[PDB]
């Protein structure tokens, strides 16, 4: 039984990106008093002249929760979309129990960030001037090239050494797909 390890059906490129960070948010569905949920919580910080959000953190899973008064609620750095609603649902319900009638509706996933390395050096300059309708090539300005995908929507980040950011996919599968549409261009590119 030789099932492969990586399915080249939907990785043809033989290289699976990592998911690096998912952010999510939900809504709380009530108005919160940040002043007493700061004051309440161990784990919370809160400087309004800073960042107007409570501050609360977890270990597991290891993130960040950014909650407002309006009652939305900001998670940032799970590893994959179910720890990263298994995390809201964690911080929700810390909320619920300090007091403060905390529900959980509209939870989406907002942005999953990816990185990928090909491992080869790519000339961008020829790459760019190659996709003038999709990318941006300014190393005076800042460096790696910019790449805006149209079907997935997402903006990937190409630098010289090989390594890739993917960024702006709201499932696990774009940030694949959007990797897969563009290695035949970064291969294409390889520095000789």
């Amino acid at each position: 039984e030789g099932s492969n390890p990586v399915d080249l059906s939907k990785h043809p490129s033989g290289i699976v990106p990592t998911l690096q960070n998912i952010v999510s948010t939900v809504n709380l569905d009530c108005k919160l008093d940040l002043k007493a949920i700061a004051l309440q919580a161990r784990n919370a910080e809160y400087n309004p002249k800073r960042f107007a959000a409570v501050i609360m953190r977890i270990r597991e899973p290891k993130t960040t929760a950014l909650i407002f008064a309006s009652g939305k609620m900001v998670c940032t750095g799970a590893k994959s979309e179910d720890f990263s609603k298994m995390a809201a649902r964690k911080y929700a319900r810390i909320v619920q129990k300090l007091g403060f009638p905390a529900k959980f509706k509209d939870f989406k996933i907002q942005n999953i960030v990816g990185s990928c390395d090909v491992k080869f050096p790519i000339r961008l300059e020829g790459l760019a001037y190659s996709h003038a309708a999709f990318s941006s090539y300014e190393p005076e300005l800042f460096p790696g090239l910019i790449y805006r995908m149209k079907v997935p929507k997402i903006v990937l980040l190409i630098f010289v050494s090989g390594k890739i950011v993917i960024t702006g996919a709201k499932m696990r599968d774009e940030t694949y797909k959007a990797f897969e549409n563009i290695y035949p261009v970064l291969s294409e590119f390889r520095k000789i």
